[PDB]
């Protein structure tokens, strides 16, 4: 009962994020369509996508590596660096293209988790000290102790995190963290649950949580999903209370992910939030939109529709 | 100390291009007296053509179509065709919001084309006054109490008081800051902020001093102090009728309160990393403390703008600083990373 949208679907990305992005790429260009939606299928390596194509785009679910007239709107389905520095948002915007998600700014202060962590702080979301490589061996022992997180500050997630579990791993820590970004985080571990909080548009998803087997630090190494997740009611709306600050605070738009550790006294600790989380049916943020009743196909609509009144109103 | 081929790219939007132009022909004139082979591109056309530099450099004007597009350079190719191959860095002489959103060093930063200032993500949290003053305090650096339009009677009361200044909260927009002394006078200033739709500040006004900050790479520049006239506020871009602000370079200040001023500019400077150059304004009250107002990652580049007034008291004339800011540009370009 709403009026029927045409969208482009942009995937791809580097090669690293290829793989993730056109999964979900073809799920959301299917959803959409169900939907009846008219939808277009565009590689960031590519462009768009014919009917050849893009039928065994949506067959094999996977590709090798003027006319956007009537495009309403540009779903970014990509993953990583891609679509998380802000360059294709900038690029956007400077057309009046309307896409999806967060804007330039919003989406490259996500993406550096040291800046997004200063402003955590800044909005009264607690968050596990953290210092920037280089730091003293007395900062390290004074400020975080050990074990603590080594980690590439923009550089995706996983690549080139390694836990620090005594000054002498320090260094090579920092010099395998320095061969994927230019900038090297050195954060406390926190140990306890890990828990993820969806936003969509102003509201709050069911809090879920990721269980590994276990709770100290070599399961956070070495990584079930559950929404909602069993947690206190008090502590699930404090993670959703907080979620939103840290969307609102970040100016972030459209939907959002923000990741909390919980440890054993009750008390959350932000760790990042993602201004592209995954969208296939059984990432994260869409499992949340479930447990509130929104399928898969209705959050991609919904998403397209917050990217077209965010650029009406710019 | 090989010379250099650097395009220097001026215009914007309408409202910028008059201050842009001229600083454009000023940055060709200041590289090309220092042996550099100079560009001139205009981000509504690119380069220019013969009759076109001409009239740039003589009476510094560049009329363009009414359907003109502010950045048709980045959208299209005008930024590799012809002789600007071989361009070693392009000089951002811009002013305002297109210089300063991190719009332009982001497409830059793709094509893998150097250029001067800060990065798309550096120079996009220091336009924004908000994200920039609570990077201030993160970083230790006192700034100003604020809030962000709308704000109750019993916010601003309690939070700011009377007087307090309301300003956009973009650097590069047109509207200009407003002082209000009262309750009544809020509401009628916060419309014409909000004309343009961008965010209002609602900061606490701080009696005293207006200094100003330059940073050069890594160096903190003679600290300069700005004289106002009346009971208002001065405005970093507000033109000005000539003879209403005088300009000190270096301040005169007691000296452990100008090395503060230049301490807080460079952690400023690192805490948003900026790159090449910046200009961080604060205010001196009564007591000594300086509280930080902005930093700007696209501060005028003229004879009478206020960083070449700081270098030119440290000894560099604007053509070595116009030169320096290049190699800046292009050493961080080499550095970068695939």
């Amino acid at each position: 009962g709403q009026d029927k949208l045409k969208v482009a679907v942009l995937f791809g990305g580097s090669s690293e994020e290829r793989d993730v992005s056109i999964a979900s790429g073809a799920q959301v260009i299917q959803a959409l369509r169900s939907a009846g939606h008219q939808v277009l299928a565009v590689d960031t390596a590519s462009g768009l996508l014919g009917a050849e194509e893009e039928r065994r785009l949506l067959a094999s679910k996977v590709k090798e590596v003027g006319e956007l007239a009537g495009v309403d709107v540009f779903f970014l389905a990509l993953h990583g660096g891609t679509g998380e520095d802000g360059t294709l948002q900038a690029l956007l915007d400077a057309g009046g293209f309307a896409y999806t998600g967060s804007g330039h700014l919003a989406s490259a202060m996500a993406m550096d988790k040291d800046v997004a962590k200063r402003l955590f702080l800044a909005a009264g979301v607690e968050t596990a000290s953290w210092l920037m490589a280089p730091a003293s061996e007395e900062e390290v022992r004074e400020q975080l102790g050990f074990p603590l997180v080594v980690k590439p500050n923009s550089q995706g997630s996983t690549v080139g995190l390694s836990i620090v579990h005594s000054q002498a791993e320090l260094q090579p820590a920092i010099e395998l963290a320095g061969r994927y970004g230019d900038e090297v985080m050195l954060e406390r571990f926190v140990a306890g649950r890990e828990v993820t909080v969806g936003v969509l548009d102003d509201q709050a998803l069911p809090v879920g949580e990721i269980l590994l087997g276990g709770q100290e630090v070599f399961d956070y190494e070495h990584k079930r999903e559950v929404f909602p997740a069993d947690l206190p009611p008090a502590i699930a709306a404090e993670a959703q209370r907080l979620a939103l600050k840290v969307h609102r605070a970040l100016k972030l738009s459209g939907y959002s992910r923000t990741d909390f550790r919980l440890d054993e006294q009750g008390r959350l600790w932000c760790l990042e939030v993602n201004t592209l989380p995954g969208m296939t049916a059984t990432s994260l943020l869409p499992q949340a939109a479930a447990a509130a009743g929104i399928g898969f196909a209705e959050l991609c609509e919904r998403i397209c529709r917050l990217g077209i009144e965010r650029c009406k109103g710019a």
